[PDB]
């Protein structure tokens, strides 16, 4: 197994010759260290059944089942399915078309996200990424001092997806279910990365709905929108310097840093088939050390 | 044709009405009864969808419901409430509301023609919001003068089959653009009877506003909901009437004075109702802004 860096960038790395059935424990830790510093590792030539995909994921941590069963793979609930291939729909079509970190709206977010594309359109398909640790460092000192001591408030209520059994329900009832089952969760606005020690600005346009001070009082300023602006999350041209665009190819298996990165899906505006399998695992740490 | 009260100042039954042979004086006698007794029950009606629409046109200009999901397949003027898998929409109106209260130009008359009446009767609750105002304590009447009601469909908008897999915030945005909130005076003079109507409903009224347009941050709206009997989940409040229809009934009621809601019990049996909504020579009140 050989880990190779990406051409002309310190973001991302490739992993060639990886076979999870033969990979040593030293191999796994070498890939882990690549993930936490290069932010994303792309395993090449992966041809795995769902069961073998889950076993590869289990070598990197403890899987977390997505809270909403509509997304589940029918045979392995640990697999999250993004698919637009029906007469009945399996999984959910074109998930994640918004800036977010995974489970940012949940009380205990996991450290590693695995994405295993199954069907890839040739054009206009990919994933955008922003390193929110590097995005914090590139903030002006004004914003650096403003975010200190604050807390982010994160909720799924913006991009919660209507389910088949929601038809004919009054929309207020759904909003109440969202607040009861998935209430807004608080996290420190910045935290120390438990593995690299860098400072991460933990916000995303999709899930972060507001800010609060240490005592839980909401922040009245437009600081949150200015943080979205400065980190590049409001540039709908996706040319901002913080933004990386990656195009997976057949055989790729992505494992990236769910603490440092926010991401957003690039899909076609067509019914062309596109399928991706997701597995999400807790590593050896929570979001940050000493998390209450 | 004969009009009789039902021995209760709420409600009247109309016997011997045939819309194919009724005269203009019959129609006007029924209209006068609707604005006074608040609901007129036409007995022994036997109508196809087309004949039902012809009947409704004798009472005014029909309004087509804005959301096409509720439309009857061959007559768009007919609003279909059905739990039979699918034309119409199931489990409709399980909340106090006046029809089109969330719209800028509410109509005065609502017609309901049940198609499938189970033996487990599926009736309708009613509250006369004119009498609800008169029974308010004087200080509550004082709090109400000069205010405005803000009405929106955003709470009981029903998810449609083409909404599946959409993010919920996009539907809320679509609701705001197509059917934004609408202001009406908190009370108004009934343009047919002259009485004062407290024009609120738990289902559609989302807030109150100052005479200047400033939101009323008090809990007056909730206290108005409670005082008019809209928060009584036992349906025992003295303002509440439970009407039970029988086979040939056709209901026409005052959509200005009355609020209504469906039964609390979940229906197991098939039940279908055809609704026609109609403008009646007057707007919500005389002197509405254009
Ligand atoms: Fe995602
Ligand atoms: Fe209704």
């Amino acid at each position: 197994m050989e880990i190779k860096a990406q051409s002309g960038s310190s973001f991302g790395a490739s992993v060639e010759g990886f076979d999870h059935t033969t990979a040593t424990a030293e191999d796994i830790k070498a890939i882990k260290e690549t993930i936490y510093t290069k932010k994303i590792a792309v395993l090449k030539g992966q041809d795995l059944t769902p069961a073998q995909y889950l076993e590869l994921g289990k070598m990197f941590g403890r899987p977390v089942v997505y809270y909403e069963p509509m997304y589940k793979h029918p045979e392995f609930e640990e697999i999250f399915v993004s698919s637009n291939v029906p007469g009945k729909q399996i999984g959910v079509p074109k998930t994640g078309k918004f800036w977010h970190a995974d489970y940012q709206f949940m009380p205990d977010p996991f450290g590693l996200t695995l994405i295993y594309p199954q069907v890839i359109p040739q054009k206009n398909r990919g994933t955008y990424y922003i390193d929110m640790g590097k995005a914090y460092e590139r903030l002006p000192q004004e914003l650096k001092d403003e975010v200190a001591g604050l807390y982010g408030v994160h909720s799924v209520r913006k991009y919660f997806k209507i389910r088949p059994h929601d038809v004919y329900r009054p929309i207020s009832e759904i909003l109440t279910e969202i607040e009861e089952h998935t209430p807004p969760v608080r996290q420190p606005l910045t935290f120390k990365h438990p593995l690299t020690g860098e400072t991460v600005l933990y916000i995303s346009e999709g899930f972060t709905v507001g800010l609060e001070d240490a005592d839980g009082k909401p922040v009245e300023s437009d600081l949150l929108q200015r943080l979205f602006e400065a980190t590049g999350q409001l540039d709908d041209t996706f040319t901002h310097e913080n933004i990386h665009l990656f195009h997976p190819e057949q055989g790729d298996l992505l494992i990236w840093d769910n603490r440092s990165l926010i991401h957003r899906a690039l899909h076609t505006t067509t019914p062309e088939p596109v399928v991706s399998f997701r597995v999400t695992v807790h590593d050896e740490h929570k979001l940050y050390d000493g998390m209450p």
